[PDB]
């Protein structure tokens, strides 16, 4: 009924992490959890993916919030975070930045990236450098497992990844 951080229709694939096929914007919508992660750049600029999704439905204000943090602080680094409000969504969002394999970034960030999570007990959180960033999926997912100690619920939106994901994790 009326709890925050209540997960449903999850797969446990390790005692700390978690995996559905689902929308992160609607699981942030029903569970409106502690800590919501977005997959952001270092000027906190969300166009498309996860990003352009979240800050979609606050209805702007996440990007006039970004707007606002990055101007007084300048660019978060890759492998990076801050801890923004979670606005309509959430309790905070954590603006967590992987690397852009696609723009040469160093894969070897991800880990980092990855590293911030451990500060947040509870996180609900999507795939970092996967889409257009260019990581292989399958390599980001083994990073979150071994890097992240604290409990994230992972929502991948795309059916045939989903399945891919979890046919590659339970067969090794
Ligand atoms: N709304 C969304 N919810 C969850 N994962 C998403 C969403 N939109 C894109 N993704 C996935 O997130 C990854 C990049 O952040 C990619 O695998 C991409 O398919």
């Amino acid at each position: 009924g009326h709890m925050v951080n209540s997960f449903s229709g999850y797969l446990k694939l390790t005692d700390n992490v978690y995996i559905k096929n689902a929308d992160i914007v609607e699981e942030a919508k029903k569970v409106k959890p502690t800590v919501v992660v977005n997959a952001a750049n270092v000027y906190l600029k969300h166009g498309g993916g996860v990003a352009g999704a979240l800050n979609k439905a606050t209805n702007n204000a996440m990007q006039v919030e970004s707007d606002d943090y990055i101007a007084t602080n300048g660019p978060l680094k890759v492998g990076g975070s801050c801890v923004l409000s979670g606005h309509n969504l959430a309790k905070h969002c954590l603006h967590v930045v992987g690397p852009n394999v696609n723009k040469g970034e160093d894969i070897q960030l991800l880990k980092s990236a990855y590293e911030n999570f451990n500060q947040h007990e509870v996180l609900l959180a999507p795939l970092l450098s996967a889409g257009i960033f260019g990581a292989d999926p399958i390599h980001s997912l083994r990073v979150c497992v071994d890097t992240v100690r604290t409990n994230v619920y992972l929502a991948v939106f795309d059916k045939n990844l989903y399945d891919k994901l979890v046919s590659s994790f339970l067969e090794m």
